[PDB]
């Protein structure tokens, strides 16, 4: 009996089989319907046929907002991407920190009534990422395509009163890179061009240890410049934009947001926790999600947190190499454990108790 693990993000779905080291399927969280031969398309195919479709993202800042399109995503995941019959597999799903109770119930109803799963469970994304690092205590910085959270976790369980949310993440960074490249004299505005710039961001951007110092290097030399061959055949050159783009995480004012940067929100989150556990959190800052993939980010975070924390505090930033998929991995591990098998919501329990069973069984 093989459990499935489906990690639904704002930008990407990561899906596969519990016990595997990586998701089998990773595809965009998009649903397309024809503009005025199929009635709907999902993921890669929807992207490929965009010219004749209207696209929608059913998950916004980590929260499911379009339930009909979300059902389409799950159907596509089971039947087309993984090629499984969902009625044959226990299914672990993930959710954002502070996901409303009613959303959890809707997820539960759909899984049992629409897909007829034999069992299910819903876990908090950041908690899973911590488990994937071999820890049950620490503070997670989870940053994806749509949302960023700080989530302190103690002895296996999130501390909800100390969780911080920031609606600044990868899509915002892609858009800002587009803007600053256009200012350089290139032209990136269209949808095809957004996809191109996202690739540039992922290949060439990095976090500077010191922003001003690196700006000065870029102003007076070509040493930080890299080139990129566009699909249309123009080779462009990229310099300070490489580190200016993700600098926005530390200084959101670059895109006109008033928020604290990720170092300050981490600190604020720790300070909302019991004094007895803060040292444990400071020593176990774990980074998760695609927007934490920038080279240089761990060292920069070490620097910035050290400057905020008491002078004698021991601080460690952990940045696992597989952290694009840490949420999914944690789910794969959790759903594999013998101790976990009693934690599943069963179809019998659903049939008797209804969707609210999820509140009794899922932390
Ligand atoms: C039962 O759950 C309770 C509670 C009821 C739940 C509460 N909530 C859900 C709260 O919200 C919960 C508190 C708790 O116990 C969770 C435990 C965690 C999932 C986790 C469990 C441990 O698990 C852990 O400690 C996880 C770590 O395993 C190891 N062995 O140290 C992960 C590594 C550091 C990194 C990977 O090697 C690396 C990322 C990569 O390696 C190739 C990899 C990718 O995928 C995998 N590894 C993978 C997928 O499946 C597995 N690995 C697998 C499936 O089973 C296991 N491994 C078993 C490993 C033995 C571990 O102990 C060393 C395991 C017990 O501990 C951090
Ligand atoms: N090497 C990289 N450098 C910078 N960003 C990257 C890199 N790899 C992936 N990303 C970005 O990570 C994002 C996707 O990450 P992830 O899958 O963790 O997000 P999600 O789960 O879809 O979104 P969210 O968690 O915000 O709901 C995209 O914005 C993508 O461009
Ligand atoms: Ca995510
Ligand atoms: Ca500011």
């Amino acid at each position: 009996t093989t459990a499935l693990v489906c990690d639904n993000g704002s930008g990407l779905v990561k899906a596969g089989f519990a016990g595997d080291d990586a998701p089998r399927a990773v595809f965009p969280s998009i649903v397309g319907r024809p503009r005025h031969q199929k009635d709907s398309y999902v993921g890669d195919e929807a992207q490929s046929k965009r010219g004749i479709l209207t696209l929608k993202y059913p998950i916004e800042h980590g929260i499911i907002t379009n339930w009909d399109d979300m059902e389409k995503i799950w159907h596509h995941t089971f039947y087309n991407e993984l090629r499984v019959a969902p009625e044959e597999h226990p299914t672990l799903l993930t959710e954002a920190p502070l996901n409303p109770k009613a959303n959890r119930e809707k997820m539960t109803q759909i899984m049992f009534e629409t897909f007829n799963v034999p069992a299910m469970y819903v876990a908090i994304q950041a908690v899973l990422s911590l488990y994937a690092s071999g820890r049950t205590t620490g503070i997670v910085l989870d940053s994806g395509d749509g949302v960023t959270h700080n989530v302190p976790i103690y002895e296996g369980y999130a501390l909800p009163h100390a969780i911080m949310r920031l609606d600044l993440a990868g899509r915002d960074l892609t858009d800002y890179l587009m803007k600053i490249l256009t200012e350089r004299g290139y032209s990136f505005v269209t949808t095809a061009e957004r996809e191109i710039v996202r690739d540039i961001k992922e290949k060439l951007c990095y976090v500077a240890l010191d922003f001003e110092n690196e700006m000065a290097t870029a102003a007076s030399s070509s040493s930080l410049e890299k080139s990129y061959e566009l699909p249309d055949g123009q080779v462009i050159t990229i310099g300070n934009e490489r580190f200016r783009c993700p600098e926005t995480l530390f200084q959101p004012s670059f895109i006109g947001m008033e928020s604290a940067g990720i170092h300050e929100t981490t600190y604020n989150s720790i300070m909302k926790c019991d004094i007895d556990i803060r040292k444990d959190l400071y020593a176990n800052n774990v980074m998760s999600g695609g927007t934490t993939m920038y080279p240089g980010i761990a060292d920069r975070m070490q620097k910035e947190i050290t400057a905020l924390a008491p002078s004698t505090m021991k601080i460690k930033i952990i940045a696992p190499p597989e952290r694009k998929y840490s949420v999914w991995i944690g789910g794969s591990i959790l759903a594999s454990l013998s101790t976990f098998q009693q934690m599943w919501i069963t179809k019998q329990e659903y049939d008797e108790a209804g969707p609210s069973i999820v509140h009794r069984k899922c932390f």
